[PDB]
């Protein structure tokens, strides 16, 4: 159980990481190039920056013609980095709140939200899906990862 609970999410969170040393920074901002992201990736790109915590933008409404804000502006232009995942992969998991989990937990389960269903619409970006997943659970693990203690997996 203790080495079957870390092995289980090492491979996942590893499998995210690599997934961005492959991917290149212009593959990124080529998002933001277009009119506006896939609807499927439109939840990935935001499980990068709900995990930071990072604001909405600031914006007129062209159907209401009233002062709005909008969360993609703010979202699009962290895409348009080239070091975009040298932070992610920079992040601290021991610094992971409840609060943005808690937000992608119905899309832990998604469809539309997962590394093999992303791997079709957006290969490059499914680098990115799969980290969100996996720093969930690599942080569920380390709860148990190696607690070097007895009494316990011992015949």
């Amino acid at each position: 159980g203790s080495q079957a609970d870390l092995a289980e999410a090492l491979p996942l969170l590893e499998a995210a990481l690599k997934a961005l040393d492959t991917l290149k920074p212009a593959d990124i901002t080529e998002v933001k190039g277009m009119k506006s992201p896939p609807a499927g990736v439109r939840r990935v790109l935001e499980a990068i920056c709900i995990m930071k915590g990072v604001k909405p933008a600031r914006v007129k409404d062209t159907a209401s013609g009233r002062m709005v804000d909008d969360y993609w502006e703010a979202s699009k232009k962290m895409l348009m980095e080239f070091d975009f995942l040298d932070s992610l992969r920079k992040f601290d998991k021991d610094h992971i709140p409840p609060e943005v989990i808690v937000k992608i937990r119905p899309f832990a389960q998604d469809p539309e939200f997962q590394p093999k269903v992303i791997e079709k619409q957006s290969v490059a970006c499914a680098g990115l899906c799969s980290w969100v997943i996996a720093l969930e659970k690599y942080d569920k693990v380390i709860k148990e990862v190696e607690p070097k203690r007895q009494k316990l997996r011992e015949a």
